[PDB]
């Protein structure tokens, strides 16, 4: 349906740019697209929501609120999506962490004021893992 593609030629450019990691080497991919649309046909959503803005943008609202009910499975799509995302915003995040940064710190600014104590404190993190 005209031409279903993700991103288009000047797109496509910019996303070889960005890379999975900030201080890697590997740089992104088709591969790291087309993927990302074999696993959304599997979470009940189309594919073709990667071929518009105002679709990526869907889906990382979807996700989000299933983060918690969700293993790594789920939290791989959001990556690559945040830098999809951005690509149609004509961004390009210099990697996949300043793309989650980006729209984690708009909300940031709500959390860390509603709160601004109760969202951080002094000491009081622990951890256990498994075996
Ligand atoms: C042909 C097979 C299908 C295909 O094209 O699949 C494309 C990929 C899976 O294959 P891959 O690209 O080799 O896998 C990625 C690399 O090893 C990368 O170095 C690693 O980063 P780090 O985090 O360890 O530094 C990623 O780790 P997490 O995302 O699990 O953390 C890992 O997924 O699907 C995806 O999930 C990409 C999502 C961005």
């Amino acid at each position: 349906g005209a031409r279903a593609s993700v991103l288009s030629g000047g797109e496509l450019d910019k996303w070889e740019k960005i890379r999975l990691r900030p201080g890697g080497k590997k740089q992104y991919k088709l591969k790291h697209i087309v993927w990302a649309s074999r696993e959304l046909e599997r979470f009940a959503v189309n594919p073709g929501l990667l071929e518009t803005s105002e679709g990526c943008r869907q889906i990382l609202g979807q996700l989000q609120p299933s983060l918690q009910t969700g293993s790594e499975e789920l939290r791989s799509l959001y990556n690559t999506i945040a830098v999809l995302y951005c690509v149609h915003q004509r961004i390009d995040v210099k990697d996949t962490k300043e793309a989650l940064d980006k729209i984690e710190e708009e909300q940031n600014k709500s959390k860390k004021k509603a709160q601004q104590a109760a969202a951080d404190t002094g000491n009081n993190s622990q951890v256990s893992q498994n075996y």
